[PDB]
């Protein structure tokens, strides 16, 4: 400490300097899936409802068979497909002991509560984007894997990549069904794909041959009329999803039976104060439609 | 008209289909707009990555941005329809009239 | 300086024996940083004769 | 980052370089849409032919 160099007067040893108890904070993700989707309150464990199917056609007369003379066809004899909403649960805990706060500084208590809620917030946010099926629900990026929503290919997997405006048009051509009239769709793009989008040279280029005045004040996040949402929760460059687009009009609702409760026990414990927190919020779709992910495979 | 493109398979729709359809339609059939253009759901999508004059940027539009393409296609309104069958030798447009 | 994430996990669905299913989390292990400072100095001279 | 220009001459520095260059830093980066840019005195007189 006062060493290196200590010459020639007082040398002493090391710890001979004032320390500062202040903290600072680097990067964060900005939270865009955990606060964008309608809460459904419910008092049970599973919620059920029926929904109609479509056509339901009626046949025309054979231009001779007008009388009785039966034969006219009929519509859909069995109907009213049920839909079930399951609910999934999670928990966390953190336990402190007296022996690690007495020889310290008397400041670790409020910081722990801030950290566990952020760790919970990171964990739910990744699960909603990326998730499997067993124990924890399936996530948004692999939501578009079961309905055949996918495409091959968009950009070129790190050999002259570009993410040009015709990508999103081809992506909506691939989704197609059933509402082209802009029902407030939500689109989320990768960190790198967001950065690559400003090399273009397409639609919103560096000249006024393409875009009208829309940047304002210089290369801002505006695509095809809509703003664009960016996230750092995409997996590192490979054959995965860099762009996800979902319809938001009836769907992407989250059922929940409580809000966040955070509590503490220490009786009849020995020593420790132990914090507990529990949750029950998950993601589902009513209808298997309106979801696409690019992908971005290889070229 | 037979044939502009080839069923997605290397070149898509182009804004000069509508001029050719209007040219062959009914000779004396004009009198400004007052003509109805029905467009397939498919055909509406590939005319939206343009690259043509009726764009959503600035190339030759009425300043559309806001919304996601507008009914200005040679002065005709755009009517969507999703009821169209196999994409091979089929019709994707209908130009029809309602003045008589 | 306070540390990075921070991951929780989800129950085995059936379990209800407490059995908290939480993994465990990294209580209060963090990292320090430090600042070190260099000295810049000059000296120059002049003679009585000029 | 490698490469744009190769010793000026016949390949000069144009304004697209700062698009690919910031692919790991700021705008968005950590959370802040602000940066400060410093350029060479001679390179400043290259940025006139674009």
């Amino acid at each position: 400490a006062v060493n290196q160099s200590s010459s020639v007067e007082v040398s002493s040893e090391s710890y001979e300097t004032i320390f500062s108890q202040r903290i600072i904070r680097d990067l964060q993700k900005e939270l865009v899936v955990g606060a964008l989707f309608e809460e459904l309150p419910m008092s049970s464990k599973i919620l059920t409802m029926l929904v109609e199917p479509d056509a339901g056609k009626a046949t025309w007369v054979a231009a001779s068979t007008y009388g009785t003379d039966t034969t006219t066809g009929e519509e859909v004899k069995g109907a009213l497909k049920e839909i079930h909403f399951s609910t999934y649960k999670l928990a966390a805990k953190s336990f402190i002991t007296d022996e690690t706060e007495e020889d310290a500084i008397f400041s670790l208590l409020p910081l722990l509560r801030k950290r566990l809620i952020e760790a919970h917030a990171v964990s739910i946010e990744e699960a909603f984007m990326t998730g499997d099926g067993s124990g924890k629900p399936k996530g948004l990026l692999t939501l578009a894997s079961e309905d055949s929503a996918k495409v091959v290919t968009e950009a070129k997997a790190d050999g002259s990549v570009l993410v040009t405006a015709k990508t999103i048009s081809k992506l909506r051509r691939k989704l197609g069904r059933h509402g082209l009239k802009l029902s407030k769709l939500v689109l989320i793009v990768s960190m790198d794909a967001y950065y690559d989008l400003l090399e273009d040279e397409e639609w919103q280029d560096v000249a006024q041959v393409g875009n009208d005045s829309v940047k304002l004040q210089g290369q801002v996040g505006r695509i095809y009329g809509l703003p664009v949402v960016v996230s750092e929760y995409f997996p590192a460059k490979a054959n995965s999803a860099e762009f996800a687009v979902i319809v938001y009009k009836d769907n992407f609702v989250m059922p929940r039976q409580r809000a966040v409760t955070v509590e503490r026990e220490r009786q009849a414990g020995k020593q420790r104060d132990a914090y507990y927190v529990t949750q029950r919020v998950n993601l589902q779709r009513y209808f298997a439609n309106g979801v696409v992910s690019g992908t971005y495979a290889a070229s």
